[PDB]
């Protein structure tokens, strides 16, 4: 439909805890915009915002939705996040793409922990925040109570903008303070009455109006003659002052609304359209190369694609935000990655579900295209002159993982296909195929996240899968040096296959001086360094073959045979464990036969000698250790330290700040297969953690003995 200038386009992302009456409020905006006819109810599951089958099946939103609402010369790009704790990826994508964040407060519950999580996310992403109160129709609500709760929760920089009078089911009016008005509605709701406030609330109205204008002046001093001295500049420049304060997060406004009764949603529309940071008036995004990318109509034609909703019967719709320039139907756009020079077609502006075709899209706006071929999530499409490969969006580390497998080992290709399709659906569904582990790894954000994926596989497509606990990457090694001796000769086949290998194994460190004397078994030996070569391992670790050939006792021409034997024994551990690392090998004695010396003899000799050397040496198992950064309030510091102590953890350091204390610990992955669920249960979901690999380390005797016993228990079947 009608094209809008970038100066009249705003991007808004709603944020709030579950059970906050937000998605409904979205239907309130859709109904009052006139784009839809009736105002549906989430109970009836007829809401336009909820169309994914799981989204109405669960009774709450699962994916973030994008939609447009039109008003007087202003159109708002409303993005409704799922609002749950385990759908962080949609929220962070919305924050990265949007311009401003909105927080909705439930009057019944007041400030909730999900509100804290969303506030932390937007603080990390540095976006403006406006507070809002929902559910004023519930008796279990007190505007003063939530006001003081938020006063004592965050800084004094915040300030309310409206003063509701009635409460609970009897709510039929409220007072606007920014514009100095009182609003009332019919019991049906929808038509505000701009009748002025009575003199009863005149005193408090003036008090909080003076407080608000003083706060706005402190946000930015406009130097106008009466601005901070006498009174505010009515309301016209108050919007600009509020926006400027929101630029630096110097003030967070507070609003109230009733979703069911539609109390003053028009007031919200007017306020949001009036005051909000502009698309250009915000800290501009950089590119991968670090060159500034200022959104402008006169700029080149580049597009970035983030959302790839694949809801059935509506097509593989792919949204996108216009980074710079414009876009027209029929244009040919280059693809930054796996470039194919995609030729575009009829574009559509979608209000969620139903979409409306549009002719031209300006920079800094969200559009949607269909029937694409080589466009995936995170891929960006650009013109010929504008080489951009935008990768400015970062997602939180996968806090949970599980191994997937269908009920029948006959649809592996279907697993790959649909799992990839879901990957694009939300990049958080990190899919990985560990070739060494022979398992397909799925990384999510929690138990409920994987439950959601399981439902989408089972019901949306009628596909059967199971979840199994992922395998653990174990690496073996040695600690005690030992002497390995072997002699080989086989006349049963062809040549004599003569072989004689004598070698010593030793754990390798970064700077050992490799001493030349080793008194083992009442026998000392002398080692002479002639050729030093280090061969690294692709699975990590290093191997060294400092030779000790006695003045040419064994020809170096056969050394690759010993090396091939060594790695052929090495790639399989003598016990359970994929490989071994940090092993220093010294070979001293050997014999050479003019006709019976051959490479296969040294193959077998090295293999068996190294196997029996590991048998003689002390085998040890190394468990991967992942650093954990728990961000938890002090009320559960004892519980978390006790749980970690029960999780064979090593305390590193406790950080102190505000009310949440950061924790550092070295923790084995073996007991972290379900750590996120336990942490969420203990802290009520009030804490998060970050995982990252550090260094393999040793394990106690009991766990390795159990692992070995299970290894032969499994092997006994074959
Ligand atoms: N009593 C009452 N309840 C409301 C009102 N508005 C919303 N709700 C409640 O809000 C619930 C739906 O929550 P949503 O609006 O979808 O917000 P959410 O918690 O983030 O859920 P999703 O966005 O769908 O994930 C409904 O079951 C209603 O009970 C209202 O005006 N009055
Ligand atoms: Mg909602």
């Amino acid at each position: 439909m009608k094209v809008y200038q970038t100066n009249e386009i705003k991007n808004i992302a709603l944020l709030g805890s579950s059970g906050s009456g937000k998605t409904t409020l979205v239907e309130a905006m859709l109904f009052e915009s006139g784009v839809i006819k009736r105002r549906g109810s989430v109970a009836a599951k007829n809401t336009v915002s909820d169309y994914f089958p799981v989204e109405q099946e669960y009774g709450y939103s699962v994916f973030s939705t994008v939609l447009h609402v039109e008003w007087n010369n202003k159109k708002l790009n409303i993005i409704d996040c799922p609002g749950s704790d385990d759908f962080v990826g949609s929220t962070v994508t919305a924050l990265n793409v949007t311009d401003t964040a909105i927080i909705l407060l439930n009057g019944q519950y007041g400030v909730e922990v999900g509100t804290q999580n969303h506030f932390r996310y937007t603080e990390k992403l540095n976006k403006p925040v406006i507070f809002l109160v929902n559910q004023l129709d519930n008796e279990k609500c007190d505007y003063d109570n939530i006001l003081e709760q938020l006063k004592e929760a965050y800084g004094s920089k915040v300030v309310p903008i409206q003063y509701p009078i009635a409460t609970g089911p009897g709510f039929n009016a409220l007072i606007d303070v920014l514009l100095m008005k009182k609003y009332s509605w019919k019991p049906e709701g929808g038509a505000p009455v701009i009748e002025d406030i009575p003199a009863e609330e005149m005193d408090k109205a003036m008090e909080m109006h003076k407080a608000l204008v003083e706060a706005a002046a402190e946000n930015d001093e406009g130097l106008m003659e009466k601005f901070f001295e006498q009174d505010s500049l009515t309301e016209d420049e108050m919007r600009e002052g509020i926006r400027k304060g929101l630029i630096a997060r110097g003030m967070f406004p507070v609003f109230c609304v009733c979703g069911g009764k539609d109390m003053g949603v028009r007031r919200l529309m007017e306020f949001l359209g009036n005051v909000v940071p502009f698309v250009s008036e915000m800290p501009k995004v950089e590119n991968t190369d670090g060159k500034e990318v200022a959104p402008d109509v006169n700029g080149p034609e580049s597009l970035y694609f983030f959302k790839t909703s694949v809801e059935p019967h509506i097509g593989e719709v792919s949204y996108f935000k216009v980074m710079s320039g414009k876009v027209r139907e029929g244009d040919d756009l280059l693809n930054a990655d796996r470039g194919s020079k995609e030729r575009i077609a009829q574009i559509y502006v979608v209000a969620g579900g139903n979409r409306v075709k549009v002719e031209e899209l300006q920079a800094g706006d969200i559009g949607a295209a269909v029937k694409l071929k080589d466009v995936k999530t995170g891929n960006t499409l650009n013109g010929k002159d504008c080489d951009y490969k935008f990768n400015f969006i970062k997602y939180p580390n996968s806090k949970y993982s599980r191994a997937i497998k269908p009920v029948n080992e006959a649809d592996v290709e279907k697993m790959m296909t649909i799992l990839n399709r879901m990957r694009e659906e939300d990049p958080t569904w990190v899919i990985e195929q560990s070739k060494e582990l022979k398992q397909t790894l799925v990384h999510g954000q929690g138990e409920f996240h994987l439950r959601t994926l399981k439902w989408r596989l089972e019901n949306n497509e009628k596909l059967q899968v199971k979840f199994e606990e992922p395998k653990i990457p174990y690496r073996e090694t040695i600690t005690k040096a030992a002497r390995a001796d072997y002699r080989h000769k086989k006349q049963s086949g062809g040549a004599g296959q003569f072989g004689e290998v004598h070698l010593i194994v030793e754990p390798y460190k970064e700077g050992m001086p490799v001493p030349d004397t080793y008194k083992f078994n009442g026998q000392e030996f002398k080692i002479t360094v002639r050729g030093t070569e280090e061969i690294p391992l692709e699975w990590g670790g290093k191997l060294v073959f400092i030779n000790s050939i006695v003045g040419g006792s064994i020809d170096a021409r056969f050394l690759p045979a010993i090396m091939k034997g060594i790695m052929s024994r090495l790639e399989q551990g003598p016990l359970t464990g994929s490989y071994a690392r940090d092993v220093r090998v010294i070979v001293y004695d050997g014999k050479m036969h003019p006709v019976d010396s051959n490479e296969i003899s040294f193959m077998l000799a090295g293999r068996n000698a190294f196997s029996e050397a590991f048998k003689n040496a002390g085998p040890k198992i190394l468990e991967p250790i992942y650093d954990v950064e728990v961000f938890v309030p002090s009320d559960r510091m004892g519980d978390v330290m006790g749980d970690l102590q029960g999780r064979r953890a090593m305390i590193m350091g406790m950080s102190s700040e505000k009310g949440f204390e950061k924790l550092v610990a070295k923790v084995p992955l073996k007991e972290m297969s379900s750590y996120s669920t336990a942490l969420s249960s203990l802290t009520g979901g009030r804490a998060s953690f970050i995982m990252k690999f550090a260094s393999y380390e040793l394990v106690p005797t009991d766990v390795q003995d159990k692992l070995i016993k299970d290894f032969e228990a499994k092997q006994t079947e074959e």
